[PDB]
């Protein structure tokens, strides 16, 4: 059994969702209205925070459609299984384009990755490939 | 076993392609000629579509050659295991010159990502850390 | 038991390390100075090799700091468990203002992700969704 435990911060912020069955992504709702003037950036609120599943991460993602339509690319930051902060995501808005952003709009998704906590050794040669 | 299945949609895509042994990227191949400007981004077509494999996702990563030699950057968008359109991919021209891309050069890379598929819960409160 | 090995390229390189228990990412540090114009890029020495984890890759990551506060992104690149050539992560810069590196300076993370090795098969149809 594995759970994303979601806290609201604000009593209108919205659970990220999972969009179909095997999607990979978790979507990430913006809880503010936003301007992102061309090639600029904006650090957008979600209204919440996260617990992550042991020995994973969640990345942030790109929605495909807002990178396809309006230039859109997210920093594919990474939330740890520690963190209790709220989830922003840095938006870059790579268009000769404003973006607005809407409260409530889906702005990137969220991925449950799995990874290792691996310990990190120094040594004088690695093995050759 | 595992198995990333592809499909051609156009007789002559290029399946995609393990590197070296233990690449953790499959290299994507472009199914047309195309150009973009400086500071503008194109969504390129692969000719392929893919059925990934249980629990995973395919993310796609930039090839590090374009990213150093002309400020090619990739969306790291996420083609989920549902998913059975083509994969496009968006790049991103970073530079101040035209970036001229070739049917059947390699534009970025697939990665076959392991994930959780948690539920989501929403909480009062979460655990301290 | 898994370990990331770590070599030292130049005796002050330094050994990239885990920030919190359950950080996701191991900070990679600058072994140079280095200045990034606006809107451009520069690929960043670490001083280090490394090897990676079976059936996994380090993934490079913007440092959220970095994006929030200078519009630094990472491009979000592959170090495959068989590579043995130094570690180098392009920055760029998508502010109006020059960013100042210096050597010794946390710069990006690196995930330490689990993947599959997946075969890849061609085949005439995908399973529907």
């Amino acid at each position: 059994d594995e759970v994303l435990l979601v806290k609201k911060l604000v009593e209108d912020a919205i659970v990220p969702t999972r969009g179909s069955k095997c999607a990979a992504g978790i979507d990430l709702y913006s809880n503010t209205n936003f301007i992102i003037q061309p090639h600029e950036r904006f650090l957008v609120s979600t209204g919440v925070s996260v617990q992550i599943p042991h020995q994973c991460y969640g990345r942030i993602a790109p929605r495909s459609s807002l990178a396809l339509k309006y230039g859109i690319d997210v920093g594919a930051g990474v939330i740890d299984e520690d963190y209790r902060g709220e989830i922003k995501v840095i938006l870059f808005n790579h268009s000769n384009e404003i973006f607005n952003g809407r409260k409530g709009d889906r702005i990137a998704q969220l991925i449950i990755e799995r990874i290792s906590y691996c310990r990190i050794s120094e040594v004088k040669e690695l093995n050759t490939t």
